[PDB]
DNA sequence: ACGACCAATTGAGCGGCCTCGGCACCGGGATTCTCGATCAGCGATGCGGAAGAGAGTGAGGACGAACGCGCCCCCACCCCCTTTTATAGCCCCCCTTC
């Protein structure tokens, strides 16, 4: 996390409660959009320091997350990839991945190119799995993502 | 004096069987209409499969270029103009004879 990032007390409390010890605890953090939930997610990734997967409910959110990661973290643009049907960044070429539940949770036949990344995603283990707007997660298709992706801790 | 009782009379009202079946209430009957699930709806997402917009390069355009030839100029420099005289044949214009 670049020192430009400013962390508010409630944000710090939520992170301290999530990182009660040297081991990250899985669970849900409820913060308003104006409260900078994105920064907490980025901070958690910077804390875990391991390969992480961010999933948004829309392509607009995926764009927002990319901007926020660049805005708040030392990570370079090439190190971030937005695995999406509409756009390609050679996800296998970098460690940080961003996508959507509609893509990974997709029930119908995958495109040959998207299948390449998904198999790489399936085989790799994710240290942190950030889920945005998790109120949608209990959906029958979206919850499948949790069985498809292998993640050590999910926030 | 009449009031109740007694008798003979009798037949309407009554107590009852008869029977029953119209209706309602009561309860118990396969039920015309209930609810509890499925699928459909509105407006959104995303993915996956489809078209068009930009490209290339055939080629011939216009025409810049490169050359020779061409007309033309400004330029050295050279010769001729003019004068004198001797000298002669050569030549034309004119006069002159026939």
């Amino acid at each position: 996390l670049k020192p430009t990032a400013v962390l508010r007390p409630y944000q710090e409390k939520s992170l301290r409660k999530m990182f009660g010890n040297g081991r990250a605890r899985s669970g849900v953090i409820v913060l308003p959009c104006g409260a900078g939930k994105s920064l907490v997610g980025v901070t958690a990734a910077c804390t875990v320091r391991k390969r992480c997967l961010v999933l948004g409910n829309s392509a607009v959110s995926v764009e927002q997350w990319k901007a926020q990661f660049k805005m708040w973290s030392t990570i370079d643009d090439s190190q971030i990839c937005r695995f999406t049907s509409d756009a390609k960044d050679k996800p296998i070429g970098c460690s940080v991945a961003i996508s959507t539940y509609s893509m990974l949770g997709h029930t119908t036949k995958r495109s040959w190119e998207a299948e390449r990344v998904m198999e790489w995603l399936k085989t790799q283990e994710w240290g942190l799995m950030i889920l945005d707007e998790v109120h949608t997660i209990p959906a029958k298709m979206f919850r499948r993502v949790l069985t498809i992706v292998q993640a050590h801790c999910k926030l």
